[PDB]
């Protein structure tokens, strides 16, 4: 059973833009946890936007659960799937309505359990003001890689069967990075998974890693079978990335 499916996709943003998809074709099972990788400019957040339906495809079918997202509830859709923001950590607000920025009145409990599997309750529970902390540099002037992890708990907090992590855009601090490492496996517990990797490595461990290149997938696999294949570009862009 596939919680995602990609069905001879077309997609351009304009009328008269160039395509950005070329007639993708991705079956993703149910709990796997996927890898996407390639240079800039591949495709691979476009591929993100459209499982959100943000973006409607001029040809092809994106399927959830067998569901064509043409016909399916957008407030069904909205609540299949979590993405780990970058750079939208709010520093006006507190820690606790960063986490719920989507059905405010939602429960206390909720919030600090998203905030355990994401590695933050910790470092939460040890400021004065607590989830009140206003997260902002004159509040409390959480470092980027706690904000990270308040990122992810925002997007675990309504149980989401499908996680996606949207692009590194900004290196994280060793301890960060550590526990969200740590904590991966019970992040990605239960759901499907999709990170875009900026970095290789960070997704050598994942089920199968998915390798676009001007707006196709051309490779995908896992990591040995990968660098198995010859002349790859996954094994050339590993190249590119290795000390």
């Amino acid at each position: 059973h596939h919680d995602i499916t990609f069905r001879n996709i077309r997609f351009r943003y304009k009328p008269d833009s160039p395509v950005i998809l070329d007639n993708i074709n991705l079956s993703i099972k149910q709990g796997e946890v996927i890898g996407i990788v390639g240079r800039s400019g591949s495709g691979k957040s476009t591929l993100t936007k459209l499982i959100q339906r943000f973006y409607i495809p001029e040809n092809g079918q994106v399927l959830i659960d067998g569901h064509d997202l043409a016909l399916a509830d957008p407030n069904w859709l909205r609540r299949q799937v979590g993405v780990v923001l970058q750079d939208n950590v709010l520093l006006n607000r507190s820690i606790i309505d960063n986490i719920s920025l989507a059905n405010p009145g939602m429960s206390v409990e909720k919030v600090i359990y998203a905030a355990k599997l994401a590695g933050a309750h910790d470092f939460i529970s040890e400021l004065r003001e607590g989830y009140n902390t206003i997260v902002g540099e004159q509040g409390a002037g959480l470092s980027g890689g706690q904000r990270q992890r308040i990122a992810i708990a925002r997007a675990l907090v309504n149980n989401p069967k499908i996680l996606i992590f949207d692009e590194a855009t900004s290196a994280l601090d060793y301890e960060s990075e550590h526990v969200i490492m740590r904590n991966m496996h019970k992040i990605c517990k239960g759901r499907t998974v999709i990170i875009i990797a900026h970095r290789l490595s960070t997704v050598k461990n994942a089920d199968r890693i998915i390798v676009m290149e001007k707006g196709k997938i051309v490779e995908q696999g896992k990591h040995k079978e990968l660098l198995s294949e010859p002349e790859s570009l996954y094994s050339y862009l590993y190249q590119l990335q290795s000390d």
